[PDB]
């Protein structure tokens, strides 16, 4: 037993940019100057699913830090964990009591209302039918209800008359909202129009981050439906099929 | 004074409810009833526009979510250290727990109340096929709460009970109040509720789960109330995401 599924010099982060959480936290650590050795975990061909990962994250899934022997999963709790051990600026994650509890607020409301339910475009048109599986029209239908209802929600609960989804300032809420929005709009599903105040909220969010950084954050998401459709994705391993007929049977 | 809008058919306001009660923090318990439709009253949207429980009032801050008002209570009242630990990789492991409880547990636990009570309360019936799904889901989500978070350790995030176990407990006792016996056959999962409920005490958990574990009977008897319209419309979005 040797700890060879190998080690960088420090902090590892297992991601996979097609991931929204994966996203997320790559994107927290890269506009914070975090030191990240990137190991790339690759969803499509299963790896995620390999004896070697299986070892440092049972349940198989990503993102997942390993800070020496302290192996963490969950976005959220990386992206807290990540803020304290570095003392990132406090307005990502604010102390005051209140401000703090606005973030953990829409935390949970999204793991509800947006996570499950905005990257169901990238199954109905990548994943189902890359191994034969087409997801009913009475149920892709019904993902797009949802999506203009959590929408709805985001612009008049959350965002408002203000700047950002917690507040005045850019928080780790902004961030993971933004990710997962960006994932059925990789794939031509045009949620900002007809949305002004949530169109302004994007340009603030990515003015914020930075371009060039946005731009290395999304570049495989919005490639991926154009590689899908001239066949060069990976062939799914038996245990990414198994776990992609699961998550298919999950939409509703 | 803090105002606690809840219903104790609702896991997370029961974890809440929970919460506060071992604690001593005084709460106005103020009673929504869901199976009614007092939640998408014009009264409590002025309140939660979401129009979900449980939802707390502290002054003119409005917060909702089961998981950050847990939190903001624990801070607020400054509750013994050990429910929401300062020590960055203790307090991880309590964040790590409540995201995977919003993915694998919240929204897999409580559909047997709407299989068996509150779909047929509206004339609906949940396609066995769904029922099968959820009970195989329940299972899975079980053995990675004993593999993954237990271990052989006595608590779901260390060796002390944190708002992660009371999270935890309260969506596990919606399919056990309802019939389902999810505690035989695995002694990992039945000793972590035997030590989380010793904690708690005895009065205070039967003080939580009275409603619930009255429900079946209630429905059986016909005796719960009509939904309003509103209700109704929430509830027939609920069952069609039943998957
Ligand atoms: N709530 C988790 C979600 C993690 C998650 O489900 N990640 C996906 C990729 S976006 C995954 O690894 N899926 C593979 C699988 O479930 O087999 C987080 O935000 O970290
Ligand atoms: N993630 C939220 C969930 C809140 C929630 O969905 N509560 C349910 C009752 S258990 C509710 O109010 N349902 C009514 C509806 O959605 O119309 C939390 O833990 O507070």
């Amino acid at each position: 037993d040797l700890g060879t599924e190998f080690q960088s010099m420090g902090l590892e982060l297992f991601l996979d940019l097609v991931s929204q959480p994966s996203r997320a936290v790559y994107i927290f650590a890269k506009k914070n100057g975090i030191p990240l050795e990137l190991r790339t975990v690759d969803l499509v061909k299963g790896q995620h699913k390999s004896k070697e990962f299986l070892q440092i994250n049972s349940l198989g899934k990503l993102p997942t830090l390993k800070d020496g022997d302290f192996i963490l999963t969950e976005s959220s709790a990386i992206l807290i964990y990540l803020s304290c051990k570095y003392q990132t600026p406090d307005h990502w994650y604010p102390s005051d009591l209140q401000a703090r509890a606005r973030v953990h607020e829409y935390l949970g409301w999204h793991a509800d209302c947006i996570r499950g339910t905005f990257g169901i475009p990238l199954w109905v048109q990548v994943l189902g039918p890359l191994i034969g599986v087409q997801v009913p029209k009475e149920k892709v239908e019904r993902n797009r209800t949802a999506m203009d209802q959590a929408l709805q929600w985001l612009e008049d609960k959350f965002l408002g008359d203000r700047p950002f989804l917690a507040g005045q300032q850019v928080t780790l809420a902004d961030l993971m909202a933004l990710e997962e929005l960006m994932q059925p709009v990789a794939l031509g599903y045009e949620l900002f129009e007809g949305r002004p105040r949530l169109a302004a909220w994007r340009g603030r969010v990515e003015a914020f981050l930075g371009a060039e950084l946005c731009q290395e954050a999304h570049s495989i998401i919005l490639s991926i439906l154009e590689q899908a459709a001239k066949k060069t994705l990976p062939t799914p391993s038996p245990e990414a099929y198994q776990a992609m007929l699961l998550r298919i049977a999950r939409i509703p």
